[PDB]
């Protein structure tokens, strides 16, 4: 805004600015007992199996 | 959790809590007198009786 004092007039301005992202990384472990694992595929032989 | 930092993932944990019974015992006197027993089984045919 432009005014009628002494004071030196106004050029136009321009502003540039630069952002960027931020990687996160997450990780949670799993153990499985391999006798698990294993009778999952052994086949079934009584009703207490 | 699962986080991104450098420390050590956890496994999966449980607890198992076994819990207990207290028991309590009550006891409480009774007197019943033998003037008050023996005329409970007897016969009746006065009205003072």
């Amino acid at each position: 805004i432009a005014h009628g004092d002494g004071r030196r007039p106004n050029k136009q301005r321009q502003y540039i600015v630069m952002k960027a992202c931020n990687k996160h990384h997450i990780g949670a472990e799993i153990e499985l007992a391999a006798a698990d694992i294993e009778l999952l595929f052994a086949e079934k032989e009584t009703p207490l199996d």
